[PDB]
């Protein structure tokens, strides 16, 4: 019965992840022998596995896991470097789990660099699906999904803290919640896009609102056939993005102070 880790969640279970930076540079048998010979207590590798250049295994007993953190910088390999143990709390064996793992990310950062420009900050991050490089690479970075879009923005934040544009059309993407943060990450972002995408309810622009968009786009989206004339469009849209100046490529009449 219930005492310290039952099949009924919210128990004294608690799962972890050991991830060893630069593991696959050693014998799955050696490395695991040492990360023991120095461990206060014995343990039990749960679903060990490599990933690019790392090795990472889960644990259960919160006590076990934590006695490995003391194995940190203890083992000392061939070339004479120090093994490094990164211990982190987490979900059980490959729980549902979504997102992109460290590699792909530090890999996505590349498509962008070769995409973002410093002449005009034009991060023509357009149609990423149908795109070479990542093309053929299991690289299913789908910006519509919070996950990608997430990192996708973390990089803009982390590397480009002055972006002035962000062509992002066509990328079959609907809910605009996820990229809600951009307002903080992409301040100077003046222009933007969402063109030929998939946005029915203009009520989305309400989310990404905070962008003083001295220019925008928004056609191709269902958001089209759901309005009166090009006037209800402008008049609506124009709200969230007042100082708006251009749109979908056509001329947009002057502002209107008071």
């Amino acid at each position: 019965r219930g005492g310290a880790g039952t099949s009924q969640d919210g128990t004294s279970k608690n799962w972890f992840k050991i991830t060893i930076p630069y593991g696959r540079k050693y014998d799955k048998a050696w490395l695991l022998s040492m990360i023991q010979s120095k461990s206060s207590v014995p343990f039990t590798p749960i679903e060990f596995h490599y990933e690019n250049t790392r090795a990472q295994f889960f644990v259960e007993d919160a006590s076990t896991a934590s006695a490995l953190k003391a194995v940190n910088y203890k083992i000392l390999d061939r070339e004479n470097r120090r093994i490094s143990i990164i211990i982190n709390s987490s979900a059980p064996p490959h729980t549902i789990l979504n997102e992109l793992k460290p590699e792909q990310v530090e890999q996505l950062k590349l498509i962008m660099s070769k995409r973002y420009d410093g002449s005009q900050q034009a991060l023509d991050l357009k149609g990423l699906r149908s795109d070479p490089d990542l093309v053929a690479q299991n690289i299913d970075v789908v910006l519509n999904r919070r996950s990608s879009m997430a990192a996708t923005l973390r990089i803009i934040e982390e590397n480009i803290p002055e972006l002035l544009s962000l062509n992002l059309s066509n990328n079959r993407l609907y809910r605009l919640d996820d990229m809600s943060s951009i307002v903080q990450k992409a301040p100077n972002l003046k222009i933007l896009n969402l063109s030929g995408n998939e946005l029915k309810s203009e009520r989305e622009l309400d989310k990404i609102k905070g962008l003083k968009l001295e220019e925008l786009w928004l056609d191709g989206n269902s958001l089209s056939d759901t309005f009166r004339d090009q006037s209800t469009y402008i008049s609506a849209i124009r709200e969230r993005f007042p100082k708006l100046l251009r749109l979908d490529g056509h001329e947009l009449p002057p502002p209107i102070a008071f």
